[PDB]
């Protein structure tokens, strides 16, 4: 039984507003409704792995785990196993996977996040599950962000807290919050980023949804405005989005948006939005291919719709050689030629690199770089052909050139991270001097890039 080179993985996103779902809520589980749906041809073959994030869920672990599993036990005639459930107020996260993988998923972790101080603390916040399949390790975070059109900078704030302090992955990589340690990371909920247009054109942003001609909608959305101001979700990828607003509806209909300010809504205004979304990154050139994003149509317990998002996703096999693991492969080396981080910083310390990858033994850290004025006023610091050559564990190309090298600047004063990016060794060339670039961030924010070149010997 051969093991697979790609998966596909279902994401749903469902803020279902404190009320028990209808009794059938297939058609979230089959992409069907509004935006790009799946075909009907596929509505027999189940996903590999499905995640389903919940905000204002009102039903315990059992409740909701009993629903999904006979909802996707009828679709595919599958049982599902679950993999992991982890719920914060009323924030939940569950990940099913098909009996085939339960002996290709490990080192499971759950966590999760409470935003805000006092008056703000107390129901937004995060879950997340990660864990490997196979050789790939997948990361899901599901938000519940601060409400409210005026509230765009606490929703960032919410997302820099929940990627500094979700504890998911692999925890040797210290220096590396959960947007590295992750083949493919998805980040999805109820982000609750508004349309931003005057209350006064509420009508006619209805008038808009309902003749389907959403570009002057998206053009206001905060998601996709503070995202191209590089505000939030920095190096994150979203779908285009091909469907209504999936917020705020009338229950038992979605023919009404309620947007009208109400003792309920505490006074405000709750214009159409896209509250509801799925996000990804994936590690530069990996096989990743969003199959569906869009809202079901016939789901109107709550107040929100339904999202759905499927992806292919690329995976790797559990590689194992004569020599590594528990050795290296002399026949394998990677070596950095002319490289340099550029750095935002205006300190002076000394710096030195770390860099960690799952084809290394451990972490290798570097001398420290020679520190120089850039013409702009910017820190360089050069490591000229002064890097260590990393000894990988295995040298068979199919494994190597399928890995990544992950990139820590850290001060030589304090030991503290002060950019992490990541390199793919998927290269065009082996034994062949190439150039390498990675943008280099912390706590998500861009504090610099790190280049040069790459020559890599594997056993071809
Ligand atoms: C919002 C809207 C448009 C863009 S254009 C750049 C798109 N990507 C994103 C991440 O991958 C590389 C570039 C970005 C944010």
């Amino acid at each position: 039984q051969p093991e697979p080179d790609m998966i596909t993985i279902f994401i749903g996103t469902w803020n279902m507003g404190n009320a028990p779902p209808p009794k059938k809520i297939t058609s979230w589980f089959l992409s069907k409704g509004q935006g790009k749906t799946r075909d009907d041809s596929a509505d027999y073959i189940p996903h590999d792995i499905y995640v389903i994030g919940t905000q204002e869920d009102p039903l315990s672990e059992k409740e909701w785990l009993e629903i999904l599993k006979h909802s996707l036990q009828e679709i595919t005639s599958v049982t599902f196993k679950t993999v992991a459930i982890h719920t914060l107020w009323n924030i939940r996260i569950v990940v099913l996977a098909k009996p085939e993988h339960e002996n290709r998923i490990s080192h499971i972790c759950t966590d999760n996040v409470k935003t805000g101080i006092a008056n703000t603390l107390g129901n937004k916040g995060a879950v997340g599950v990660s864990f490997m399949f196979n050789g790939t390790s997948l990361g899901f975070v599901n938000s519940h962000l601060t409400s409210g059109s005026e509230k765009k900078l606490r929703r960032n704030q919410n997302y820099m807290n929940i990627l500094r302090f979700l504890a998911l992955g692999d925890k040797k990589l210290s220096p590396f919050n959960i947007t590295h340690r992750f083949t493919h990371l998805f980040w999805f909920g109820d982000l609750n980023y508004r349309v931003d247009l005057p209350t006064w054109e509420a009508e006619t942003i209805i008038q808009k949804i309902k003749q389907q001609q959403y570009a002057d909608l998206l053009s206001h959305d905060q998601l996709l405005t503070e995202r191209r101001e590089q505000k939030v979700f920095l190096h994150f990828e979203e779908e285009e989005i091909t469907f209504a607003p999936t917020y705020r509806f009338e229950r038992l209909t979605r023919d009404k948006y309620a947007y009208t300010k109400q003792k309920a809504t505490g006074m405000k205004y709750n214009l159409p939005s896209w509250c509801d979304r799925v996000l990804w990154k994936s590690y530069p050139l990996v096989h990743v291919v969003c199959q569906s994003y869009g809202s079901t149509s016939d789901i109107m317990t709550s107040d929100h719709s339904p999202v759905f998002a499927t992806f292919e996703a690329g995976v790797t096999s559990q590689f194992v050689s004569k020599n590594g693991p528990g050795t290296v492969d002399s026949q394998g080396q990677i070596e950095f030629l002319r490289c340099y981080a550029t750095l935002k910083t205006k300190s002076q310390t000394k710096f030195y690199l770390e860099f960690h990858s799952s084809c290394l033994e451990s972490f290798v850290k570097s001398q420290e770089g020679e520190n120089e004025e850039g013409s702009e006023g910017e820190l360089v610091v050069k490591f000229g052909e002064t890097l260590p050559k990393l000894k990988p564990i295995i040298s068979d190309p199919e494994y190597l050139l399928d890995q990544h090298i992950l990139i820590s600047i850290k001060s030589s004063d304090s030991d503290e991270s002060y950019g992490e990016g990541c390199i793919a060794l998927r290269l065009e060339a082996t034994e062949t001097q190439l150039p390498i670039y990675t943008p280099l961030t912390h706590h998500g924010e861009l504090t610099g890039h790190f280049q040069g070149e790459i020559k890599l010997q594997t056993s071809q």
